[PDB]
């Protein structure tokens, strides 16, 4: 079974999954301490029922929630939501890019036992387990990286649970993370390399499927074309069509590695961890937030000839069976 | 009044102050996500307890935890631990050295922002308000904690409530933090310059105090020697600058922000903790001869115009 922030679902009641998203990216403790920075915490709920109510009527039935303890990750925020929402939350431990002193202190058997809690225990006083373990690198693994991604594999292989990773800043990181996830013995079926769609380096991707791995197109309408003259919405979207990236699904797909692909938005309803009012930003760029994949994506692949149940199989078959703990 | 974790008291009752204290070294949430990391919520909670009980039994009545959002305040953690131990805790704003993007991404006028929050509404949503701003630096200020120091500047300016600061990796730097808060009109009776205790520059800490900032002698028992750092407090005496001078022990009773099994190391060296101010220093000023008024001067009149909002 799967852990959600409503308790744990069958597999059968997964249904079509965005599995790259977020309520918010903040810093921890950060929503509590200044909700005002997102108005309210009255409006960033309301914001986020709506934008996921939305996803829903499009067919979305579960988002997995990547936001770890260092990216704000508030589970209390994730359960009001996935409630009123009425659409399935997999909540996340790990650590992102902005580990504070109290977690990049510690050693790879802390960071181990900090995971198995969020994973086994709960989060925080709340109950709520974590069904995924999300972990991010700097084009280079640092040190502590290295320490991250070994503990997450470590997690990952006591609980069965998956991992999922981004590299920040390099459109390539997935063959040094899965050479330190294989020197832990854990199986590439167990980890998503996310934000692939960063690259159009198909050898690349095509040689990480062919391995087992799970290659995350999951950050499909993150475009600043239009914005050139915003510079931070260059950095932090790309110069590249959400039609480029999608295609990718498509070239996956035409080489035989459709059971491979995992989709998602990469969206948020809030977001502090950036520079200010970014959040509008995005949503200028995309108004149809988390429902941007069934609405448009799903269409678009269908008009260039994919058929539906391949279609079926990348939203619904393939995160499943990436979800249900092995 | 001052605000404290319990609510408002007045300068009477503050009694004899430690003016640079912590429940908890941490970073914001962890005490929240792994309390296991200090044995548990629980063992904190006696341990500080205790340790507050023995401080108060030792004179102090009120102590000042600086410790920002991101060193982890716990404001509901302080509560539980004043109400227990009848110490009254006064709680800050500010921002440490350790903040997360979502505070490092912010502007000047949003930080601004932020302490006010914390300082007139309260902090998260527990109604306790911070009665003062911590801010620490790095040897050459960097550009966010110029930032920082002008937004602590206008936050005080806004509501009186008074400034504490410490240079990471340098036995000055009080001078850079006087000329960015001066030129905010903020007035150095306002300003404790902290740590000064680590630097052996006898006139350096002279000058700081003839512009009328206050001294903070607040890493005393941190000699890992410390009756070297108590006679700075008899030699700004002997200057005439008694009523600069603060004094405290910069202790808590759980780390994380550190190695693993820092806090045994620390307890190992001063086991008197929090009381160490009390049952070691003060006797020794005295037995060099500070008359008791001059000793109750700094530890109970100097915090208590210090920690008064005073506009
Ligand atoms: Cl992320
Ligand atoms: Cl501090």
């Amino acid at each position: 079974r799967i852990n959600t922030v409503r308790g744990p679902i069958t597999i059968s009641e997964v249904g079509f999954t965005l599995t790259h998203e977020h309520i918010c990216g903040s810093s921890a403790g950060f929503l509590r301490a200044w909700p005002e920075f997102f108005g309210s915490r009255e409006a960033l709920v309301e914001k986020a029922v709506r934008g996921l109510r939305r996803a829903r009527a499009a067919g979305v039935r579960t988002i997995v929630d990547v936001s770890t303890f260092d990216l704000g990750r508030d589970v209390r925020l994730l359960a009001e939501v996935s409630r009123a929402a009425d659409v399935h939350i997999v909540a996340a431990t790990g650590v992102w890019l902005d580990p504070p002193l109290s977690i990049r202190m510690r050693s790879v058997e802390e960071l181990t036992q900090f995971f198995l809690r969020e994973i086994q225990y709960g989060i925080e006083d709340t109950g709520i387990r974590a069904g995924i373990i999300k972990v991010a690198i700097t084009g280079k693994v640092t040190p502590f990286q290295e320490l991250v991604l070994r503990a997450a594999a470590r997690a990952s292989l006591a609980t069965g649970v998956p991992v999922i990773t981004h590299t920040a800043g390099s459109q390539r990181g997935g063959e040094q993370q899965a050479a330190i996830f294989e020197s832990e013995g854990l199986s590439p079926s167990r980890v998503c390399i996310g934000h692939s769609d960063e690259t159009d380096d198909l050898s690349y991707l095509t040689a990480l499927a062919a391995r087992g791995y799970l290659i995350g197109l999951d950050r499909i309408p993150h475009s600043a074309i239009g914005l050139e003259d915003n510079a931070s919405a260059t950095a932090f979207m790309g110069s590249r069509s959400w039609q480029t990236r999608a295609l990718l699904i498509k070239a996956l797909i035409d080489q035989g590695y459709m059971k491979q692909i995992l989709v998602s938005n990469d969206w948020l309803f809030g977001i502090s961890s950036y520079v200010t009012n970014f959040m509008d930003v995005m949503d200028s760029v995309n108004p149809d937030g988390m429902a941007f994949i069934p609405l448009r994506v799903i269409p678009f692949l269908r008009e260039k000839g994919i058929p539906q149940e391949t279609l079926a199989g990348i939203t619904v078959t393939n995160p499943a069976r990436f979800l249900s703990p092995t």
